[PDB]
């Protein structure tokens, strides 16, 4: 009651967010309305929950999400038309197993990014069309997915245009993670410029920031949204968090953060929410993957079974000493 709202303390700087589910929008009622003024479907809009079974639609779960964010006066991010993950076998397969052409996968892309997109037009501001396609190791730029083995390596460039046909007035963004480590943002900078200099209708990009306490550097965080910004698209920090694990530490015993975690998490906040105001110009949105430390999707990856801490919020939804420094840039 005292307490500073994170959507009111950032109003000048840009709209703060959570992902959600049905059940965490429950669990954590109070807080998302109380800060927020944007939401995302942590799973609900992904093709595997929207098109389990070709011609099969089930939107209940993401009309329950986008309902509650219209009933808050509460923006809404798509999340996700075309990825890797979370696609079932059917899209990629014919009536006998084997893979379909080119054009019949975008048919079929078509198809689902037309039905998807234009059920919430009107509600839904900006679509992560494409998410996480540039290589995470290794000198190529693109990743494998079925999605591009068989439509070719055009197929970013025909999702991008099936979802501006859909709703013309949405922002479309390329999502992606480890999107300040230099050579992926170098691979993720080639690759929207190569679509912007093809008219590509690309208007965003969406850094994940799935972040530990001392990576990426706040230099490269600073130069990557440098780099991005100087394309002309407009940022989106859209699925923020702060591990209190390195990616090397893969330790399942610890019952607490330690004292010096907790610290470390909260300067950590404070200095990458001073970077994130120094550039409102151009961040118009930094969504949490999450809200509280109740639910995380942190506690099973990258290690099933152990227990994460990385929002600002703690299990009993009471503002975390991150919180404090974050409200105070
Ligand atoms: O499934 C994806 C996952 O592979 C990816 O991995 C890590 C995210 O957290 C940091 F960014 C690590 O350094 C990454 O290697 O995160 C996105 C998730 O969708
Ligand atoms: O519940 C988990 C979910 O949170 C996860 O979401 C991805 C996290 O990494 C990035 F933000 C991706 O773009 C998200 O879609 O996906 C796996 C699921 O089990």
């Amino acid at each position: 009651s005292s307490l500073p709202s994170l959507r009111d303390v950032f109003a000048n700087d840009f709209r703060i967010g959570a992902a959600v589910n049905p059940v965490t929008i429950e669990m954590q009622k109070q807080l998302l309305i109380d800060h927020v003024n944007s939401i995302t479907a942590e799973n609900h809009m992904k093709f595997e929950h929207l098109q389990p079974e070709e011609g099969k639609f089930t939107f209940q779960e993401a009309d329950r999400i986008v309902d509650f964010a219209c009933s808050h006066r509460m923006a809404v991010r798509g999340h996700t038309l075309v990825w890797h993950n979370q696609t079932p076998d059917w899209v990629f397969q014919d009536g006998q197993g084997h893979f379909v052409s080119r054009d019949v996968l975008l048919e079929r892309m078509k198809c689902h990014i037309s039905t998807v997109v234009r059920r919430y037009k009107g509600k839904i501001y900006c679509w992560d069309v494409i998410n996480e396609a540039v290589a995470d190791e290794g000198n190529e730029l693109l990743r494998p997915s079925k999605w591009r083995q068989i439509i070719g390596d055009d197929f970013m460039e025909q999702a991008f245009l099936y979802a501006y046909e859909a709703d013309p007035d949405a922002l479309l963004f390329y999502n992606d993670y480890n999107e300040c480590f230099p050579e992926k943002r170098e691979k993720i900078f080639a690759l929207v410029k190569s679509l912007r200099d093809k008219g590509i209708p690309i208007h965003g990009i969406g850094m994940q920031a799935h972040w530990s306490l001392t990576r990426p550097s706040l230099d490269e965080i600073r130069a990557a949204i440098e780099r991005y910004a100087s394309l002309g698209v407009v940022l989106h920090i859209t699925g923020l968090d702060v591990s209190m694990f390195e990616f090397h530490d893969r330790r399942t015993d610890l019952a607490a953060p330690t004292s010096e975690m907790i610290e470390r998490q909260a300067e950590r906040y404070g200095q990458i929410f001073a970077l994130f105001k120094e550039y409102r110009d151009v961040i118009q949105s930094v969504t949490f993957w999450g809200i509280a430390d109740d639910h995380t999707w942190l506690d099973n990856f990258p290690v099933h079974g152990r227990k994460n801490w990385p929002l600002l919020f703690d299990e009993q939804h009471k503002p975390k000493p991150a919180f404090w420094r974050a409200v105070s840039v």
